[PDB]
C-alpha cells in the first residue's frame, strides 16, 4: 500500500513538447530509457521514500581489484541512491583489504569472503553464481532491489532511484549508437548465449544492471544456469556474463533500460553532447597487468 | 514467473531517433505516455498472451444510455484487446434491453443489475462505488485488469495491452494541450477534490482509467469515500467522478498515461495532426435529452 504524496510544486510536464529531441526515451516495451531531462528526481525520491525503499549495491572485488574500492565506495557515498537506505555488499578474496569508507546515516556495508578463480573471464562470470547465492543468504530479507556493478569505475554524478524498477539493464556505451549486426552478442549457435544476427534490441552492458531481489536472482540463475551449460559444452562465450545477460534480456525485457550515462568511460569515447551527464565512468587501468598476478 | 519470448523479427529500436518529434512520451515519474510510435504491439501482445492476460472491461448502461451499449460492444469485438481473453461486465438498471451482441472466442459479457439514480451527476458519480463493491463480487476471481469506460463512445482503431499497467489514467481530449491554471480541476478548498492552482501534472478523463484489480479498487474505494466526505459537507465537485478521480491521480501517480488517441471527440476536436490514430471516440448525443426522462 502507497501513502499519497505531499503537495509539491513543480513546473508542468508539457503534453506537446519531448523530453528529448536527440534520443530515444522509451524502448518499444513501454520501457523507460533513462537519460537526464526525462525524470523530476523530486517526485521519484518521494515516491521511492515513502516506501522506505532499501537498495543493495553488490560489487566484487578478488585479486588485485581491492585497490579499486576506496574510490569506488567514497564516490558512491557522494552520489548513490543519497537520502535512501543502501546496503552494500562487498563480495572478496581479502577481507582485510576492504578499506574502512566513512558511511552516512542509514547506510551499511557487509563484507562477503568468496573464492578467488585464476582467470578474469570466470572472476567476472562466476558474479552470476554468487549473487544468486546470496539471494537466499540475505538479500530477500535485507533489501528490495538490488544493483549489481564493476568495482573498476567511480560515481562522478547522480545514480538515484530513477533506475529502480523490477528488471534494468545498461546501454553499452560503446555499442549504443551501432547497428544489432555491429553489436559483439555471442554468434556461435553452439552456446546458450547465441543472438542470431536479426536478433537484439539493444547491447547491454555485464558492468551494470539490477532490478528487484526476485528479478535479479532470476537473471543471475538463469545466467549461471546457461553458463553451466555451455562449460559442460567446451564453450566460452565471447563476452562472458554479458553475452549471457545479453541473452537473458532479449528474451525477458527490462521495465527500464538506463542511458550510457550510467557506465562510460571518458578516455575511450569523450563526452558527447548526447551526454548531458557522466554518472559511472570507468576507472583508468592496465587490464593486463591488474587481471594477472 | 514469465516464460521467455519466443524468436522474433522485427526493427530495431532506434536509441538516437526520438519514437515522437511532437509529443512527450514519459512523465516526469517515469510512467510512458501511450502514442502510436511508441509501442511494438507484437512484443507487447506476446508478453501478455504468455501470461494467459484477461482483462476486464466495466460499462454502464443506465436508463437512456442502454440505447448505447449495441454499437459499444460491436465496435470493442472489433478493437479492444483482441487475441486476449475479455470479459465485460454491463452494469444496468434494465437487463432485458442488453443488446445480444455476438462475442469472439475467449470473450463473455456478464450484466450486473443495479439501481438507476435520478440525476446523472448521481449515475456518474456512482460508478465508483458500483466498481468498487464488485471488485470483491467477482473482479479479483475472474480479471487481471480492470477498464473503465464511458458508453456513449466508439472503437474506431485499436486499444490493446499497451495500455496495460498497474494504474493508468487518460488525457483528456479537451486539454491535454493546456496549462494546468486553465485545467477544470475542483478550486474549492472544502472539496476533497481540491487541487490548488500551482499543482497537477495532467487533466485526466473520468471517461477512461484502470490498472490492475488491486489498484483499481483502491482508486474507486478513494473516490467514494472522498465523495461521501462533500456530500456530507455539503459540496458536489464541479466535474463530479472526474474532479475526485483527477485528485486520485495528482497523489498517486499513475504508471501510464495513455494519450487523447484513447479519449476523443471528433464532433467537437476534428482530426488534428497530432492524433495519428483516432481510437476511442464519442458517439453524437443530445445531452440534456438523453439525461432526463
Ligand atoms: O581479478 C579480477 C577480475 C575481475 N573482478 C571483478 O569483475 C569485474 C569485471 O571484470 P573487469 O572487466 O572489470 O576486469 C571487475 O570490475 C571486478 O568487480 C575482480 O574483482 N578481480
Ligand atoms: O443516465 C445516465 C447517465 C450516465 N450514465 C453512465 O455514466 C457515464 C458518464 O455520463 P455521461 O457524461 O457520458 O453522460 C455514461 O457514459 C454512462 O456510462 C448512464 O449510464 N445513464
Ligand atoms: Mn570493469
Ligand atoms: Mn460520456
Amino acid at each position: 500500500f502507497m501513502v499519497s504524496l505531499p503537495r509539491m510544486v513543480y513546473p508542468q510536464p508539457k503534453v506537446l513538447t519531448p523530453c528529448r529531441k536527440d534520443v530515444l526515451v522509451v524502448t518499444p516495451w513501454l520501457a523507460p530509457i533513462v537519460w537526464e531531462g526525462t525524470f523530476n528526481i523530486d517526485i521519484l525520491n518521494e515516491q521511492f521514500r515513502l516506501q522506505n525503499t532499501t537498495i543493495g549495491l553488490t560489487v566484487f572485488a578478488i585479486k588485485k581489484y581491492v585497490a579499486f574500492l576506496k574510490l569506488f565506495l567514497e564516490t558512491a557515498e557522494k552520489h548513490f541512491m543519497v537520502g535512501h537506505r543502501v546496503h552494500y555488499y562487498v563480495f572478496t578474496d581479502q577481507p582485510a583489504a576492504v578499506p574502512r569508507v566513512t558511511l552516512g546515516t542509514g547506510r551499511q556495508l557487509s563484507v562477503l569472503e568468496v573464492r578467488a578463480y585464476k582467470r578474469w573471464q570466470d572472476v567476472s562470470m562466476r558474479r552470476m553464481e554468487m549473487i544468486s547465492d546470496f539471494c537466499e543468504r540475505r538479500f530477500l530479507s535485507e533489501v528490495d532491489y538490488l544493483v549489481c556493478v564493476d568495482v573498476d569505475m567511480e560515481f562522478r554524478d547522480h545514480v538515484g532511484v530513477e533506475i529502480l524498477t523490477p528488471l534494468f539493464g545498461t546501454l553499452h556505451p560503446g555499442f549504443y549508437g551501432s547497428s544489432r549486426e555491429a553489436f559483439t552478442y555471442e554468434r556461435r549457435p553452439q552456446s546458450q548465449a547465441y543472438i542470431p544476427k536479426d536478433e537484439g534490441d539493444f547491447y547491454y552492458g555485464g558492468a551494470f544492471f539490477g532490478g528487484s531481489v526476485q528479478e535479479v536472482q532470476r537473471l543471475t540463475r538463469a545466467c549461471h544456469q546457461a553458463m553451466m551449460v555451455d562449460q559442460a559444452n567446451g564453450i566460452e562465450a565471447v563476452w562472458h556474463d554479458e553475452s549471457h545477460l545479453n541473452k537473458y534480456l532479449l528474451r525477458h525485457k527490462p521495465t527500464k533500460v538506463l542511458s550510457p550515462e550510467y557506465l562510460w568511460d571518458q578516455q575511450l569515447l569523450g563526452w558527447p553532447a548526447v551526454l548531458r551527464k557522466l554518472r559511472f565512468t570507468a576507472v583508468p587501468k592496465n587490464h593486463q597487468a591488474v587481471r594477472n598476478p
